[PDB]
């Protein structure tokens, strides 16, 4: 897919960690925050989303590698060079790509997922991840405690959890 670069969204400059290429891991990530349906308002969405991360939450730069907009979109986060900042222990090695948007209880359209799809399709053509890469949700990630572990199973079972 036609990647929008950080100069169209007009990024601030930054000086980041390298990314170790190819990855071997796509972690993918939801803002949680408002979506975008049209390029400009995914541009503005992505600019603030770079300024949180990194006045407000003191990331180096945009956390994400990469996001995708409802406008069916890509927008270059840090890009496929570059460490990110969306899961701790894992920013060198997996693309954390996340989707603008809260999708709790409806997915992104079409338009998204599918450049979505496209976009990891083509960083294994290109080299930039491997061909037996790992795609996981965000929770997936091992220290995350997450369904399926044996002490979120237990929790799972006492009072007030989630209800
Ligand atoms: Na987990």
């Amino acid at each position: 897919p036609n990647i929008i670069k950080r100069s169209a969204w007009e990024a601030r400059e930054t000086h980041c960690p390298k990314m170790n290429l190819p990855a071997k891991y796509v972690i993918i990530i939801h803002t949680a925050g408002t979506s975008c349906t049209v390029s400009t308002d995914c541009q503005t969405v992505v600019r603030n989303i770079q300024s949180f991360h990194m006045d407000t939450r003191n990331f180096c730069d945009i956390g994400y590698h990469f996001l995708v907009g409802q406008d069916g979109g890509v927008y270059e986060g840090v890009g496929w060079h570059i460490q990110g900042s969306h899961t701790y222990g894992f920013n060198d090695i997996a693309l954390g790509i996340a989707f603008i948007g809260y999708f709790v209880e409806k997915p992104p359209n079409a338009a998204a997922l599918e450049a979505a799809q496209d976009l990891i399709q083509c960083a294994v053509v290109e080299g930039y991840l491997t061909p037996n890469y790992l795609l996981m949700g965000h929770s997936d990630v091992v220290n995350i405690l997450s369904p399926g572990q044996a002490l979120y199973n237990i929790i799972s079972t006492w009072p007030h959890f989630k209800h």
